[PDB]
């Protein structure tokens, strides 16, 4: 019944319920999510000394982000399985009040760790030319926080009030665009003065960044990307968490690995294998 | 509903209940709280060797605080989610007896670890002049203990007895002012004998300490800061936990980072 | 009896139930599973420096795989004990809806981490010759992904739609054969130049790889390997989890140890 | 019908616990295990602050922390599962499904802590006329006997007062022997070291004497005021408060002081 | 009522039930068990560098055994407390279906890690003379696995089929003697060419090994060691888990510590 300002996963769960496939996949993909993060934490810790001292902060901040991501995805995995429970007579999983409603907002507030750190860490690997370290940092952190907070507010209304949903997301999108702007600037300046091999890694980082970060606004909109459409369903629920997981792995783990490799490159006298 | 000497979160949850936003936000913010601490733990451990040996005890102590803060904030997060349970009829979360009442007391007793350590660790980075190490340490430790223990007793009565609440709070404040007094002295003496860049960091630390520590009494009084005011509601519950989380992150993590940076400047190693 | 697209473990659980020996053994073997992985993690971390710097990425990748494996086998172990509950009247464990249906899928998405990593780590130990580092990797990774993803879809139908089960299994099997193809090529190129002890180990790694990886298709089909036969029963359920656990220990822990030993010979003496 | 159970369950089964009694007890158990895990990190991270020959003492502190953390963590959960809130009267009552609460968990775990704590001082100080192995054996035997006898006794703290007292008395005898040996060890360790080192060892002795004596205090607690004030939720709170003060003091502070002594004895200076 | 092929713990628990002391003790001893192992894990990790590089694999293997033993003993502790639940009307803990039946087999399959590793590790400390590393290792691993698997099968029948219980146990014991035979040869060869101090430690390791490992077959038979006798009861239940815990600590931790000490004496380092 009355769900109020809740995520659409609950409305699907309280009305149609989820098939075995939809319920199991979502639980598996979230579990895959946190396993990758913990493993990633290990990777980043064990490779600290593969780069020169001054680049090591980047490994450290990658680890920091792994810790946050693992904790969150682990909790979000337990929340999924607590929120939906098998009805034997129907053969589907339905909303289970005593489990709490499912809410993606857990992710959002944790981005207050992830986003600032991911943006920050590249500043310990590349060299700026025109732009100033503290200034890029502050721009990254202000815009990151605003983006997140406004998106956080909006997602609570994804069902109860489409207008607020779309307005807060548009506002949040403005801050996102600024971030893309500043990061492209940072990538370019970071290319100045370094080896082709290093420039190549930076170019890959920019494509990865652009695509992986754009997946998140995609996950925000997922339920409506097909207009009472195909995605406003358990299919859209699965797709949302799939997109999140692909994005987390890409934006966090792969991103950090590439930065580490750029760092090996820029290090004397170390080279990639 | 007989709740007795319980925090006001339980009275709101037992009467009005919590909206989806109030219950979820409070849970997210408590969850961000403990995630920050475990993340911070890693940071402080992995940066120990960025400062001269004589300063590394500050990093170690920052790490120790992170361990404690993670455990307690993790527990406090679980306390929140099991104390309130969704009612499908009206779509609000209400007090769930079988999960225990919710109490902010976990956090308070955490301070019994953290406060002594956070005040203690700056003494491993700065050098005192006219003050004696042991005498400062002792005043930090005693006044901190009394501040927290008196506040801890007091918060049990925030609803059941407003007079005891305020009187214990008032007493707690007196020890707080003493710690502020002692800390400013430590910071001033620490400025002596070090470079201006170091002095600049200590100034930032003092302002951070001042603002972040004052937030806690703010959180103490939160429900009544608007008088049956606007904050005597789920909004006040949200604001209280938000303020705690900001204060913990500031007084623990940012404080630790600034001390580490100070230790780097003082180290015969530079900043970026 | 409305289970939908669910693993056969649930049908057995919901109809016959499991004997004490069947329920316990399956619980014990899953438990040994995740204990071995955590044990292995510690081993691989502590022996990183036993090889030359350039080989150490393989040790690291082994540790990384152990983390992922421990977490998933631990969860899978809990999935098991949560899904089936003792009935005191007949002395058997039956399906318990409130605990969620049991699904092996946790284990399949684990493979998305482990498979790409395992195939990858060998390239950090041996030298290629005619084919390039990036091309092998990319074929390993693409083929592994497709293998896992098609097998994953297939296992949901292992009872509800036998055809889908077999088709998806076959498609998956194609990418598997492709992987076996590239790998043997990798093993072969890797044998050139190195001492005799090293080629031997590699030959073992290849036998280990071929057997352990073939075990997974066996577990996939287990319940039907005797046709409603002997393995379409709790005995089939025990066998499947026993085979997964042997496979996983072989393909990740034993495989990793050998690669480590190879790296020591190419460095330091055993 | 509770049987040979700790008095906590009798209070919990009849009068119940107030919000403050129940919350405090849970909080103090939680502080306890948090301190232990924090301490584990401290002792590991400071190993290299003393000469190699002293580092075993850090390692043994770490060992004790692992032990104390696990047990206090378990006991914290045991407390909250054993007593459940009753909404009609607003008190927490015994909840059998959670199991009866028992302090005996602590006792068996002292079979790790006690021997390791007594042992570790011998890797920091130097004996003079006494032998390392003899002091070790004395400590270890008396420690085991002290713990086992008390373990047995506490099961009868309500069901059989006489047994409770007799086993406690026997346990105390071994305790007194341990105090005797430790004092001899402290005195010997003072011979030939700097006054800074001697001062610490003196503090270690006072700390050791008070903190260890707190444990028999916790044992007797329900009866320390005779159906008195402490035979109630107040004595339940006090017993756990006392255990936690004792744990932090006997384990952490002790370990920190031994580490400081090791620094003074390292040829490394005390900040 | 209908238990099938289940350990006798479940039969006692379902018929007479467990007293507070029997239930709490068994829980306490299991908790001390996993606590010792995790503490051991730290010790072995933290002492690796106290021996020459060639011997450090023995530490690593000791650590491997600790992780495995902690995990299993922790799981088994939780299974004890969820399999038996308090009945307030009677004052005893009875079988609780929904917690699953209790089974020691968890422990047995865990040995497939510990046994091969414990046997293997001594070969990174001692030097063989006439025997080959590989042959000994293979003999240890094959006989170990067969010992475990045959015993594991046997214990499922400890109540439901005395005949199979003893037959499978007898078979298991055959492989056990073989292991004893091989280990004795390994210890004799390891004594060759080393200082008497080292020889002495090896002699202790042998006695420790002989005794601690033999405790396991004792635990297997425990309920019948006194014939419907004394030990077929909650006392036998207590005794069994006590013996496992003593055995695990001795065979794992103390064994591991002596090997470390042996490694130190052989290291070109002193104890
Ligand atoms: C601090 C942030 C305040 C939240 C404002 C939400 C109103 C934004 O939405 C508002 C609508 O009128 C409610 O559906
Ligand atoms: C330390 C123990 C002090 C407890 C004082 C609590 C009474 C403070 O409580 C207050 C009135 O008793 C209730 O209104
Ligand atoms: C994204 C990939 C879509 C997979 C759909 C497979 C259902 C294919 O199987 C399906 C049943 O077999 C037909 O009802
Ligand atoms: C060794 C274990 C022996 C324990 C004997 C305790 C009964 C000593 O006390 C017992 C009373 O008889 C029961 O109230
Ligand atoms: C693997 C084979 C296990 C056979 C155990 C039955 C051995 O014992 C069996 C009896 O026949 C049932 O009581
Ligand atoms: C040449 C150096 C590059 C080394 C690559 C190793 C990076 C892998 C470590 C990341 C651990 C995360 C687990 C893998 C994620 C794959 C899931 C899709
Ligand atoms: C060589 C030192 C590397 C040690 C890094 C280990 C850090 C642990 C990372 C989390 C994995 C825990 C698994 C549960
Ligand atoms: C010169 C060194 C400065 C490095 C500063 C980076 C410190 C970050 C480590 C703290 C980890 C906590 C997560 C960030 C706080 C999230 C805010 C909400
Ligand atoms: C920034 C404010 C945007 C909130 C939009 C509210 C939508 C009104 C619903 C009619
Ligand atoms: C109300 C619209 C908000 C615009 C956001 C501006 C983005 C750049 C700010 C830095
Ligand atoms: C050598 C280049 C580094 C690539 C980044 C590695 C990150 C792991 C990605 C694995 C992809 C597996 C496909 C599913
Ligand atoms: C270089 C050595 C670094 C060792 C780092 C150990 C950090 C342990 C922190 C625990 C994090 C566990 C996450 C769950
Ligand atoms: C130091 C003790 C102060 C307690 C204040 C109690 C307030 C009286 C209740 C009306
Ligand atoms: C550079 C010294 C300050 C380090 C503090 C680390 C915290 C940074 C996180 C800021 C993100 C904004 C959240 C509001
Ligand atoms: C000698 C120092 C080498 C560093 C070893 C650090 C290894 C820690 C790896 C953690 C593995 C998780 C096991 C914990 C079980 C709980
Ligand atoms: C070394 C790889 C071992 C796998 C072969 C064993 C086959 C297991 C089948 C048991 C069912
Ligand atoms: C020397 C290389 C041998 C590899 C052994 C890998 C460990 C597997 C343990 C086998 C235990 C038997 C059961
Ligand atoms: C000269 C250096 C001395 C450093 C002493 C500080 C070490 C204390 C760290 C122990 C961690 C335990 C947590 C604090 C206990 C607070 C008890 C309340
Ligand atoms: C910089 C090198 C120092 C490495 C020290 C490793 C510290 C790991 C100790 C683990 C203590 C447990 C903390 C876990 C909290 C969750
Ligand atoms: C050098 C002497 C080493 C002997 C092995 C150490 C085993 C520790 C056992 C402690 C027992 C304490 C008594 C209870
Ligand atoms: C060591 C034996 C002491 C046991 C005391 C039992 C008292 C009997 C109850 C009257
Ligand atoms: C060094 C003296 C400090 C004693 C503090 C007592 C610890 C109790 C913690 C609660
Ligand atoms: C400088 C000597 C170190 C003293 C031992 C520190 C142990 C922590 C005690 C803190 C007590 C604070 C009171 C709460
Ligand atoms: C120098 C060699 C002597 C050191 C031996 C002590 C190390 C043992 C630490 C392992 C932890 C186990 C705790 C003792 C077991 C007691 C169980 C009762
Ligand atoms: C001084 C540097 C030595 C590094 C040793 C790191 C030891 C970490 C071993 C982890 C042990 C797991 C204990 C888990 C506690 C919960
Ligand atoms: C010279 C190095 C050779 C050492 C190889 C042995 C290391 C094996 C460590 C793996 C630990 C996992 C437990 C063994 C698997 C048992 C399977 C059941
Ligand atoms: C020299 C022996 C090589 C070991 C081959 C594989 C071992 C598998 C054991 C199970
Ligand atoms: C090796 C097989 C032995 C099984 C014994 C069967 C028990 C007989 C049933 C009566
Ligand atoms: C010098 C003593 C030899 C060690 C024997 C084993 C010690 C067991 C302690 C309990
Ligand atoms: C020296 C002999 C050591 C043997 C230790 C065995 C103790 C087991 C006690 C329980 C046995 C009851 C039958
Ligand atoms: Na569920
Ligand atoms: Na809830
Ligand atoms: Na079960
Ligand atoms: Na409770
Ligand atoms: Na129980």
């Amino acid at each position: 019944q009355e769900l109020g300002n809740a995520n659409f996963e609950n409305f699907i769960g309280a009305t149609e319920g989820f098939s075995e496939i939809a319920y199991q996949f979502t639980s598996h993909i979230l579990t895959l999510g946190y396993a990758v993060m913990l493993a990633g934490l290990l990777y980043f810790i064990l490779t600290i000394k593969n780069v020169d001292k001054k680049f090591q902060m980047s490994n450290i901040l990658s680890a920091v982000v792994m810790v946050s991501a693992f904790l969150l995805l682990y909790a979000q995995a337990q929340n999924w399985t607590s929120s939906f429970t098998f009805n034997e007579e129907v053969g589907r999983y339905f909303l289970d009040p005593s489990g709490d409603l499912f809410n993606n907002g857990y992710r959002y507030l944790n981005w207050l760790i992830d986003v600032p750190m991911l943006l920050f860490q590249i500043l310990f690997v590349v060299s700026l030319t025109t732009s100033k370290f503290s200034s890029v940092r502050n721009q990254f952190w202000f815009s990151g926080a605003m983006m997140i907070i406004t998106g956080y507010i909006g997602q609570f209304y994804e069902v109860s009030n489409l207008t607020a949903f779309l307005v807060w997301g548009a506002i949040s999108s403005a801050f996102f665009f600024h971030i893309l702007w500043v990061m492209k600037k940072v990538i370019n300046e970071g290319k100045e003065g370094i080896s082709p091999a290093g420039q190549k890694i930076l170019s890959n980082i920019w494509i990865l960044f652009l695509i992986s970060w754009t997946l998140y606004p995609g996950a925000y909109l997922m339920p409506y990307l097909t207009g009472d459409g195909f995605l406003y369903s358990e299919d859209g629920v699965m797709a949302r968490q799939l997109v999140y997981t692909i994005a987390d792995v890409s934006s966090k783990v792969i991103y950090g690995v590439l930065l580490g490799n750029l760092a090996i490159t820029l290090s004397k006298n170390k080279e990639l294998v």
